[PDB]
């Protein structure tokens, strides 16, 4: 039936040459179509699952996403009955024509990682997405089952394994699978007799003779399960055994964590440009991690002192902060230190703060210096290196290569999703955002790392209707630069979802009075309710008795706080039900940041346009997490809500913070918060793209709550439970240390195939990144 | 020898910080040493296998070459007993350090092709160097043996195989090994009944029913052997069967040869800058190749008209030549044409000749234009593409990539060997030679091609004492640009030695009188013996009865004609015995080539310095091979000899020409002629680095010949038999076409592993070659 | 099939090494000595041997180089003279590198192996005269008599040629 499909198509052309999201997609076409739709049926789905249509005049190219991870591309005539199948490169061809006027030059670069990944097969099942360590365990387990050449790497691994001059596991005496099999069995028999609680020092003497070094356990009971696991791996390997053994072998002692950009510190930084949850995340991470490391070290019978170093930039001139000092102890830990190294050039060190978009030229030299410094602090090399965001992941990759260390990366966000069509439009965006440098770093670190941690499933594969953050890096193009035909694969065994949490000492339910910090209420009240207008707070709240609609964030475009302010301003119904309180930007000082500056001006104007004085209180960055905990609980007291109107949010720690304090939450459905909140149960989703519907949705909530206050309680409890179930730090660290064990081993087994990819990546860095980065204009002191 | 060994190192530090070459790095050290040698002990063996030694402060680094293609690097302490093994990358550090003062940036490019080549096992045997098709034959032979997933590709090959819309071998009626097996047997039974001479047309009707298309053979007999061959590969594959069948399948019809630089023509060219044996080789090659292709096509029962196209630059302003016409029939062929295409920029075409060292920025646009043109000429696409030298290989690679055609490359020379230390010292050489472009292209094509042809073993692996031309490319560095850790491997199965020849109608023994061309004797005598001095010839021969010491060649630095002149000028013994005649340079015109100009100035000076008038005749470029043949023969008449005093010579076609006419030849021991000539038997070696001995050797030969004239005749016969045995064109074409058969099929089997290497090279071209080439300044018309 | 199984499989070559390693007759060792425990050493030894031999005149008798070979792990049975010892060592190198059916057959054919042969023909009246035509006594007896004569000649020929 061609009279119909041509209906939609002729409507497609009516739009003119440009990109169209499924946002528009059928919006303009199928629903916006005349009642003649009468479709359902075939070709409705094909269009329903269409992620984007690139429309140029004769043709429209369609990218179709049947399942997460599965993609087919199609060209169909604007006027015709014809439908042809595009190869990914060919569809990327369409995009390039839409922008440059021409497809990229014949011999212009195609990035393809697919042929480099043929080492392990790949899962086709939705269940292994973000689950890759499970798949890997099952592959290793099989590859290991009665293969002498397969088991050897394990023996060599345990044989060479050591820390700070001291030998661990097997000694040099065990040279072959037989001797090992024999020693284990002999050792098993000896211990099987002894009392469970016998300390390793008793049988230490005996073990050393037969070739066993320390780290099997603190006492005989533990050592026995350990030695039995290994006998089991040499006999009949299965995944649970494998994972347990590898996760248990003490490995991680010295950890190195990379976060170069922003002002990274424990006080008076939160909410400055570039300074946000990534800092909050890491500080929570190290503490949870140190606790777990000590625990492990002890259990395996070791006295080793751990060290965790967070490498960031030293900022000499940032005053009111500790950013200018080389070494800083992380609060509430023995072994975690922030290590700070300066950016520098041939001219000497660079003093001023630099935006995260501008740091690229300094990253390589930073890697060199960082290597020297961490090497002065550590005893022995790093056992694990974790990259964070783009610059951190970049540096993390170089260091891991340099030092021969298991690497992990964490994106914390991927700009390509936050700035829609920033890939295809990169050129016009480059003087400002330098996304050519950044998308290069990302693609690079993504493939270079050993394993990857994400905060949610959606960060990888998205949902049924919409594409994930990484998934969107599978096929893209930067016209005039290069074309990524397969840049990453959602099914990659290196992806692991491990969810973060909020420090439970800082954020707890507002209902526990014993724990409420009331010593903060005077300050909070001045902050919320005072009549003073200054750099700390703008306008004033007329009625202190209303519920408060609250948000807190860095102030930039994507965070879209000026959007919220507008939605709020237009809607009389909502302004009547609730006061709007927004924490963002720091007005105490001169903003050096582009987006922030821009956003500040919009805020001012909105205040005048919608005459917001008396309903609205605009607060400066709140840098003390302890008082913030209380602030959230205070919002609860007023029976209000948290709202997060980001155009895109990669994860959203404040969403978790609010829910954890019992504050009912309305969060953007674009990005992580879609997975975090279960609509109508643990909170509500709103669409930043329809803000008036958002404001009405909030007005609705507050109206119901007024009629039936128990409505409020439902959501509050809903959120509280959701957090308890999904996001908390206890499991995280154990999960991470286990992945490091398994991926660490897999490194040596898979070492020979990754050799080509290693060289390919080295060249990409050298001949693509470096030149791009050197083109970025230097900061001038 | 804690005493003795320390002692050599002693002298070593003497020469200071510098390059240590075997001659220097031994001849000085050990022979300028004392009787303290007593060196028939072990340390001398590793000592004399040292190819070069990097002299620095207290360390000296040694590259050691026990056997051809086997290298180990190490560092010894200048004053110390300690010697520590070095990785290839580390050895190359030293060189980088000795020049720039620092190593290359830690993260700057390191090329390693090793991991990309693992597809096949590699021969460790000297015997397989240059023999790789024999090796690939045994790999495929084995991979093929009772493996179904293995045999399918061969069936897909034969089924898909067609030319110009005409099906060949198997039709679509054969979908699987079972039916193929069944059909062949059926065909066999039928054919064995018929008379041997039965033409394919008779049984064609039947063959088409059972799925057999044309190309098995012209008669019953031949069709029978081919069918039996294939049945064999389905049953018991062996290397000989495999090779023979693959060589027999009609494949090569359209052939494209790439030779952009020089003035490429059939007359009024040879001896111009850049115009040389490459032009000669190619013209002979195509003729030989056409005769074989026609042969094959006939034998396999086909009427196809073949085409061979030689692609070169169109030069509109080169007068006296055919170089400005687009299409030129090659003398003595029906199907071979020269196809010229212009260089151009956005500004339009570029008219003026450009030195082979400067062509780089034009090649990519050249490739595009050339694809358009050769597409107009060919009916169907190229079945084979052959690259020639650096530019030709660069373009051939782009083409084969673009058109999906089997690719061969032929180096014809590798400048890195011709210009010692031009890699390490490349930077100061670059404004003139652009070796950064060239070496990049060479490494690029070298790894990109399917198979490589060389003219001699030495060209690949050299000798026991000296390093091969390609081999010298295994590990090197260009400080400040990049470093090649493994760039090529002498044991690579793609290397094939296929030796060229001299056209036998042009060059033949001086003793066959019926054939001598006497009508040229008037001209020749004027050339050598006349008293006129002009741009055609300089100075004069006083005594017409002396033997002549003859050389002919392009005039450039490496050809070292000026060296010969000096050796001759100094040596009174030789001047007395013989007249020196040198053909090189075209003085008829004003030289546009740097080295030529430089070299002319020296020649003039040498004439006056050594007062060469009356013993010396300097002749301008002799451009007609027909008379040239007679020229050689005329030298023989005088009982003279040929001398090739090159500092390095990649092959030496003139050596073959000379030997083929019965002219006793003295050729440089550096490069190819070392293999061509067997000293004392088929000719003599001379060392351009000791020139005075060169002149004495010549002197000795002439002296002995004066005493015993049969000495001359002895060497003459040596040369002739030598040529007869090794270098002739008859075997060449068959060899080439069999290689295409075998490497063509290998393409389809090995396709998946070379996919990784394909991306690596693609990225290397894009990100390394293009930027370099775009930096070479353009010619200005 | 052997040519294939043999191509670049270490595990698959070991059998060949062991074969030539144990091979001996009447207490005298043949081919490889006990000195060679692995393929790398054999590779190296065969290499060294080839090099040494290539220099000596074709007609040089084994005893000359017997001393050296003994040193490096090479026992007798390679050939009578240098020329033949050379060809045989090359064949073996070839099998270690790129095994093919012709080379395998040729090398295994040439290894001195068969010395004592035992032939079974129990029934009939088996003899050289006054037998043929008797019950059960016929072409089989004729066959075996011709057979052994021919065999003996070839065996002597082979034994001599292998040194
Ligand atoms: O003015 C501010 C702005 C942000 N934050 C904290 O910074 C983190 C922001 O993390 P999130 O993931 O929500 O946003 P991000 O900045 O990382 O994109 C949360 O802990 C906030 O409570 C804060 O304490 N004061
Ligand atoms: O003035 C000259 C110089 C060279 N030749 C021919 O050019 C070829 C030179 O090839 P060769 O391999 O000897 O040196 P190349 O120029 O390739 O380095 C030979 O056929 C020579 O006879 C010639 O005919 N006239
Ligand atoms: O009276 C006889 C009968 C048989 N023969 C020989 O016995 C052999 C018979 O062998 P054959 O293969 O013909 O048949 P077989 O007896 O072995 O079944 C031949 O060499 C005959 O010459 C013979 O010499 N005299
Ligand atoms: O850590 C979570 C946040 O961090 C940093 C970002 O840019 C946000 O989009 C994320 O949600
Ligand atoms: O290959 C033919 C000639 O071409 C180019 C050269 O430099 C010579 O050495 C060769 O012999
Ligand atoms: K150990
Ligand atoms: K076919
Ligand atoms: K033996």
């Amino acid at each position: 039936n061609e009279v119909l499909a041509l209906l939609s198509r002729v409507e497609a052309k009516g739009k003119g040459i440009l990109q169209q999201n499924q946002i528009i997609a059928e919006f303009e076409a199928l629903p916006e179509q005349t009642r003649k739709k009468l479709e359902g049926g075939p070709f409705f789905d094909l269009l329903k699952s269409t992620q984007e249509a690139i429309v140029l005049p004769p043709w429209v190219a369609l990218a179709v996403r049947p399942r997460p991870g599965v993609w087919e591309y199609l060209r169909v005539n604007l006027h015709a009955l014809v439908v042809e199948e595009l190869q990914p490169a060919e569809f990327l061809h369409f995009k390039e024509e839409l922008v440059d006027g021409v497809k990229n030059g014949n011999f212009t670069l195609e990035l393809d990682f697919e042929p480099f990944n043929a080492s392990i097969p790949r899962p086709t099942l939705h269940k292994y997405i973000g689950n890759g360590v499970d798949f890997l365990n099952r592959h290793l387990s099989a590859k290991l089952f009665h293969d002498k050449e397969s088991l050897l790497p394990l023996l060599k691994f345990l044989r060479l394994h050591s820390h700070q001059g001291k030998n661990l596991m097997l000694s040099e005496k065990i040279q072959n699978l037989n001797t090992l099999q024999h020693t284990l069995r002999k050792a098993e028999e000896y211990l099987a007799e002894l009392k469970s609680e016998t300390l390793y020092e008793e049988f230490e003497a005996k073990f050393e003779e037969i070739g066993l070094e320390r780290g099997w356990g603190d006492n005989a009971e533990r050592v026995l399960d350990m030695i039995r696991l290994l006998l089991d791996l040499l006999e009949a390997p299965d995944p649970c055994t494998l994972e347990t053994f590898l996760g248990r072998v003490p490995m991680v002692f010295n950890v190195v964590i990379l976060s170069p950009h922003g002002y990274f510190a424990q006080d008076n930084v939160l909410g400055y440009p570039d300074t946000g949850g990534q800092v909050v995340y890491i500080l929570d991470q190290v503490r949870a991690l140190e606790i777990e490391m000590l625990q492990r070290i002890k259990q395996q019978g070791l006295n080793i002192k751990p060290r965790i170093l967070i490498l960031t930039r030293l900022l000499p001139d940032a005053v009111g902060t500790t950013c200018g000092e080389r070494l800083e102890r992380v609060y509430d830990s023995e072994y975690c230190d922030i290590l700070r190294v300066p950016f520098r050039t041939e001219k000497g060190i660079v003093r001023k703060w630099i935006s995260r978009f501008e740091v690229w030229p300094y990253l390589e030299t930073y890697t060199e210096d960082a290597a020297v410094e961490l090497s002065k602090e550590l005893n022995g090399k790093p056992d694990l290196i974790i990259g964070n965001y783009s610059d951190g992941n970049l540096v993390a990759s170089l260091l891991a290569h340099k030092l021969g260390v298991t690497q992990c990366t964490i994106a914390h966000a991927l700009e390509k999703t936050k700035y829609p069509d920033s890939d295809i439009y990169w050129k016009k965006l480059d003087d400002k955002y330098h996304f050519s440098c950044q998308f290069t770093a990302d693609i690079f670190a993504m493939n270079h790392t050993d394993f990857i941690i994400t905060s949610t499933f959606q960060e990888i594969a998205g949902s049924k209707e919409t594409v994930g953050q990484y998934e969107s890096h599978t096929a893209f193009t930067l016209p005039g630069l290069y074309r990524v035909v397969h840049g990453i694969d959602v099914f990659d065994p290196k992806f692991n979802i491990v969810s973060p949490g909020a420090d439970m000492s800082i954020y707890f339910p507002y209902t526990e009075e014993k724990r409420r910090l009331t010593k903060f209420h005077s300050e909070i009240e001045e902050l919320l309710y005072s009549d003073v207008e200054n750099k700390e707070h703008l306008c004033v709240l007329k009625d202190k008795k209303k519920p408060i609609l609250f948000t807190m964030a860095r102030l930039d475009r994507v965070k879209n706080l000026s959007g919220l302010v507008e939605w709020y301003g237009k809607n009389t119904r909502l302004r009547e039900l609730a006061n709007l309180v927004v924490v963002g930007g720091d007005r105490r000082k001169e903003s050096k940041d582009n987006e922030e500056k821009a956003e500040m001006k919009k805020m001012y104007d909105l205040i005048e346009e919608y005459k917001l004085n008396g309903q609205f209180r605009w607060i400066s960055s709140q840098m003390d997490r302890v008082r913030n905990g209380e602030l959230y609980r205070y919002i609860c007291d007023t029976k209000g809500a948290f709202v997060q109107p980001a155009l895109y949010e990669a994860f959203g720690l404040t969403v978790v913070e609010a829910m954890t304090c019992g504050l009912p939450t309305f969060a953007t459905c674009k990005g992580g918060p879609a997975e975090i909140i279960v609509h109508g149960k643990s909170g509500f989703h709103i669409d930043p793209y329809h803000g008036d519907q958002a404001a009405d949705t909030l007005a609705d909530f507050f109206t119901k709550c007024k009629e039936d206050p128990s409505h409020w309680d439902e959501i509050s409890k809903g959120g509280l439970q959701r957090i308890e179930e999904k996001y908390t730090w206890q499991i995280y660290s154990q999960r991470l240390l286990t992945l490091t064990g398994v991926y660490g081993f897999w490194k040596h087994v898979s070492n020979l195939d990754r050799l080509e990819a290693r060289r390919y990546l080295e060249m990409f860095y050298a001949l693509k990144y470096r030149p791009l980065a050197q083109a970025v204009p230097l900061a001038q002191d």
